[PDB]
């Protein structure tokens, strides 16, 4: 009941008793473990409120007070008359930061008590969340000098009038399926691209071109907008040492901004919450350039080295993976765009898991998605135990909304 | 029930149902998972259905279920088991149950090879010296001068939990460490308590980077008794870098035969505490882990020095770039002095395909992505995109403590 975490490096030993809070389901079983798997009413509002009220109170030391007694009875009162309620301020703010806080994928958790929160709640229409989105990118991307940001627009009701942002997130390029059997762009969105061209948006057939936003609010018909240009900082990929780095045209956008989770705050739920940082390295030049089913690029690069590339054995894949992704990492580096490296950043994560072991009796963490795609084992990640288990408020994955949407 | 695993790179969807045969726990339960966790004297009642459930998995894969032979083996083993407690497996059953406790090994990167395995039936073995002679017989068929062929050993099973047959040593083949009065510590830091016990036990140590521990062999309960493996036996590649000629003066070698010797080898029941058993490597454990662990040899800052890499800052990616050569220089090294190795695209993709043919022909593989996935450049090899479900099948290889922490010492 009470549980130990083990580094394996360091011998030192954590006690974790904060998933005896844990509520949701983490998907594994006494006989059965789904750690791998990516995606494992009025009588059920008022415990998930009082639940959260109960440690919202709590974090500001006014747990039992007349306040905290107060708000329970007014929040109460409402749920009962209205079937719903809203947040103060303050609670959407503290319910904010803590979904993050809870993000057990996160290896940026260190940042989590500086999060920006944008109130959109009195957005109403599509045009309104193209104007907040733009505001948020401008403030998060700062000139290269990137700030944590969310920006929430209003709850699901009756959950036919939900705010969605179609796209998955904020700035992606679009990807093409050619008449020559290949992909043009990024694989990963050829579908929703499909979806932006049968809605209207007049494609320009490059490799990089920035998606649109597809915006839904208030239950409507999604409608289409595109950020300005001007707000869309990008960086050029070169290296340090290889000059001819440069020619293979390699770019990405400065701003990783999720947009397709849902965010919940004591039983409310909030569809349309776009969220953004800055990038890991590895992001980048790990997955988004080296998968296979991406930009998949090593065996241009490893070429470009002369490597030789006839035996699996000589590992010219994890010679041109290493360079890959110096080439990123100096390329955002020189232009003053943040970023930060998966060696930093894991030893980030390492110090925040411990701070909240003492300060909170525990930190959810999924070792599968904390541990860098590249050198595991040379990250101090890899040698930590974790437990993953579920809090709340926390980010939810939703389904894509083309599936829901009845148009 | 079914459940779905699907490659994200391949859009591939997979379909278990042998997790229904799963009967030891994990760890996990809804609200908790310990898939990163490491670490997460039977009665006559408890055994009888664990033989039963063993012999019934038996003569399903020979097609003899139900036979005459299935029943009169079903009675013969419960006859023995209410008369003596126990029970002795058939020759035929301890090779089957010796390869099913690899196939299920749900942490073995290396299974296709499952039933390709030399079983030595050392069940006869009353004394240390008599486990010594097994032992390095066990070494030097394996190792057959770099051609290596897989094995496993297996000592009498345990009768009363006082009479356990052990190897003390974690592998047969492993370096000593030693703590040095400045706190530095020289050879392998891994094995710096065990270095420790055979010292105490009268071992004359060499005290040099990469001396062969003796093996400390457990005989029926008794105290262990220490041996020195013929060092003709002990195959070992010094290693090299094809293009950096100064990679030699490191003076890094390594042995040829990776063989675990403390594990516990369940079958129908029955408890197999000694069992050593060998493969081949997989580059990445000797140039990732037992190189770079900062815990273990911890090369490093030296190679990264010697290649002129940008040190001041962790962004110039220099331990990355380090870390490549060594594992160039592993396999390269291996390869050319003949000795059995495999890269890890190669393994990965053979686990896949491997993976892939179990789904159809068995209903399933248990596979632990935590330690599937390769040490280093993890999500350019295809496990990594694999989604996997772990549970536990038995014939099994399970841990289990250290024998320095349990055994009763009889002076
Ligand atoms: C400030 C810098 C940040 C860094 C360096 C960072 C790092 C990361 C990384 C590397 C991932 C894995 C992404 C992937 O493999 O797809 C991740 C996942 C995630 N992070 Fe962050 N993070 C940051 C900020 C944030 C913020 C501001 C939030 C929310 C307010 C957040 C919530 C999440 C969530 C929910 C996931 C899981 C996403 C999913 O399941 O797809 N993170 N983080
Ligand atoms: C034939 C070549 C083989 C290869 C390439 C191979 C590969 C591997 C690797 C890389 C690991 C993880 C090692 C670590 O990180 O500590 C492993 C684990 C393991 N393999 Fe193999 N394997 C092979 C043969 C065998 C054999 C012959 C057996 C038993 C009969 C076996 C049973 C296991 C078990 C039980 C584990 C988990 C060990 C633990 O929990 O510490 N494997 N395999
Ligand atoms: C906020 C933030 C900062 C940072 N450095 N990186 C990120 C990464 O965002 C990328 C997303 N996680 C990607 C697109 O999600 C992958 C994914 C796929 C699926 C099927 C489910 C799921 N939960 N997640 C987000
Ligand atoms: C037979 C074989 C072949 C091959 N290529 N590799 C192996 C694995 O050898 C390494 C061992 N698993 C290491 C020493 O065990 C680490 C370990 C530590 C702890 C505390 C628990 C545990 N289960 N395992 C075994
Ligand atoms: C099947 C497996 O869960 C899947 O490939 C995961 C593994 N770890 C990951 N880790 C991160 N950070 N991001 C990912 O997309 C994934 N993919
Ligand atoms: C804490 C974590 O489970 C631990 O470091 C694991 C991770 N994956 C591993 N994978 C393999 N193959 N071998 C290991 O020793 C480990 N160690
Ligand atoms: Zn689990």
């Amino acid at each position: 009941r009470f549980l130990k975490v083990k580094n394996w490096e360091t011998d030192v030993v954590l006690t974790d008793t904060l998933h005896l809070k844990s509520t949701l389901e983490t998907g594994c079983t006494e006989h059965i473990c789904m750690g791998s798997i990516m995606l494992p009413t009025k009588d059920q509002l008022f415990p998930l409120a009082k639940e959260f009220l109960d440690q919202y109170y709590s974090s500001i030391k006014r747990f039992g007070s007349k306040a905290h007694m107060d708000r329970l009875e007014e929040v109460n009162k409402e749920i009962e008359s209205t079937s719903t309620y809203q947040l103060k301020d303050t609670e959407l703010i503290y319910g904010a930061k803590h979904a993050w806080r809870n993000a057990s994928r996160c290896v940026g958790r260190i940042q989590w008590s500086k999060l920006q929160v944008f109130d959109a709640r009195d957005c109403t229409t599509a045009h309104g969340m193209f104007n907040y989105i733009c505001n948020h990118v401008k403030y998060a991307t700062n000139k290269g000098n990137l700030r944590s940001a969310i920006t929430i627009f209003p709850q699901r009701t009756d959950g036919k009038h939900d705010f969605r942002v179609w796209n998955s997130q904020l700035i992606r390029y679009a990807g093409y399926k050619q008449p020559d059997g290949s992909t043009l762009g990024d694989p990963a969105n050829v579908q929703f691209t499909e979806i932006c061209i049968q809605q209207g948006w007049k494609a320009p057939r490059g490799r990089f071109d920035v998606l649109p936003l597809l915006l839904q609010a208030n239950g409507n018909d999604p409608e289409l907008f595109q950020i300005p240009p001007e707000l869309v900082l990008e960086v050029p990929i070169r290296h340090p040492k290889f000059d001819w780095f440069k020619d293979l045209g390699l770019k990405w956008y400065g701003l990783p901004a999720v947009s397709n989770m849902l965010l919940e705050i004591g039983g409310l739920e909030f569809s349309a919450c776009p969220f953004s940082g800055w990038y890991m390295g590895t992001e980048i030049g790990v997955r988004d350039y080296c998968d296979n089913s991406r930009y998949n690029i090593l065996e241009e690069v490893a070429k470009k080295m002369d490597l030789d590339m006839r035996k699996t054995s000589s590992l010219w894949k994890d010679q041109a993976l290493v360079e890959i992704n110096i080439a990123v990492l100096y390329s955002f580096q020189s232009d003053k765009v943040t970023i930060v490296d998966h060696h930093s950043a894991t030893e980030s994560f390492i110090k925040h898991m411990e701070n909240e072991y003492r300060c909170r009796g525990g930190c959810p963490a999924d070792w599968v998605w904390i541990v860098p795609p590249m050198s595991g084992s040379i990250t101090p990640v890899f040698h930590q135990e974790m437990l993953n288990y579920r809090l709340t408020p926390s980010f939810e994955y939703q389904p894509d909304p083309w599936n829901t949407h009845v148009w």
